[PDB]
């Protein structure tokens, strides 16, 4: 089996990517945040706390006739932004473009924090990272992924996110029209759960390459590309004006700024990512102050491929016995 499905930004800035979602019977369509990064799958809900939902769209289970309370089953996630949610956990039929896993744990929200719900556009998160992360409690759950490999052609996923336009998440096939030259493919560390890969250094604009190994995790659901603090002052030292500003929390520039842009390397290849991608906008509606897409993962503990790079690459996540993570150019 294969499931291809559309991935559309959240906003003009590429703050998040939504995908829809088909789940229960008949199906209650919600869009979700794919997060490489995560591995639990939660729907904002009928059981959602009243105040904390604003715009969004709920799975309500009892209208499903597929749906059914895992018993004595819950979750609690916090995420690198310092946002949160928990609940129950029901099993039903899920869907992504076309691929179906039965017996699915849906995560139920009862609580989300402030961001969630300020965020109308988001119904959820589908978690993609590996299944060890899951937090359901007290029997771990199996992410959609998981579930679905077995079925699927070949045991992989890929990420193909658009700048500023929708992209493609596909499962069980790689799409060979979707990429220009090849794929590199890199080494998997599994041990924190992540996609966790070794880049072996980076260019700044027309700069010569710096080989160096960065450790880090190619998260989908991390908007901006975390990298150590030299790496970060480096590129942005090229932009005149650019500053590190504590009380904005990063790296901003002057918004009348060209930027450069940056190289990531994948073993032998390299990953351009266009400096128009590092561009995050004002800080606040009408400041001439904008922020930066790379910013230091000092205060992290982790470096963080998020969307800036992975969108400006093809992204395979093979998930063989022995995964591995393969880039190419697009």
């Amino acid at each position: 089996s294969t499931g291809s499905a559309t991935t559309t930004p959240i906003d003009s800035l590429d703050d998040a990517y939504i995908t829809p979602v088909q789940i229960g019977t008949p199906a209650q369509t919600l869009n979700l945040d794919f997060d490489t990064g995560s591995s639990d799958l939660w729907v904002f809900s009928s059981e959602t706390t009243a105040s904390e939902v604003d715009g969004q769209t709920i799975y309500t289970p009892s209208k499903s006739t597929t749906a059914k309370l895992l018993s004595g089953a819950t979750w609690s996630i916090s995420y690198g932004d310092g946002s949160s949610s928990s609940g129950d956990v029901y099993t039903d039929t899920v869907s992504v473009g076309g691929l179906t896993v039965t017996g699915q744990a849906v995560e139920s929200a009862k609580k989300v924090s402030s961001s969630f719900t300020e965020d109308s556009t988001i119904d959820g998160l589908l978690g993609l990272a590996f299944s060890t992360l899951n937090t359901v409690s007290p029997t771990q759950q199996k992410t959609f992924f998981d579930n679905a490999k077995a079925s699927l052609d070949s045991p992989v996923f890929t990420a193909d996110l658009g700048y500023h336009a929708p992209g493609t998440y596909n499962f069980g096939f790689i799409d060979t029209t979707a990429y220009t030259g090849s794929i590199t493919y890199t080494a998997v560390s599994t041990k924190q759960g992540f996609w966790e890969w070794t880049s072996t250094g980076y260019a700044v604009g027309s700069g010569t390459f710096k080989s160096t190994s960065i450790d880090g995790i190619a998260d989908t659901g991390t908007t901006l590309l975390y990298l150590p603090a030299t790496v970060v002052s480096a590129y942005w030292a090229q932009v005149s004006g650019a500053k590190s500003s504590s009380s904005v929390g990063g790296y901003v520039f002057p918004c009348s700024a060209t930027l450069p842009s940056f190289t990531f390397g994948v073993g032998s290849a390299r990953i351009v990512i266009p400096g128009d991608y590092i561009d995050f906008g004002p800080i606040s509606t009408g400041s001439s102050s904008c922020f930066g897409g790379i910013q230091s993962s000092a205060g992290i503990g982790i470096n963080i491929f998020g969307d800036v790079a992975l969108k400006a690459a093809f992204v395979v996540f093979n998930g063989a016995t022995t995964p591995t993570l393969g880039f190419a150019s697009k």
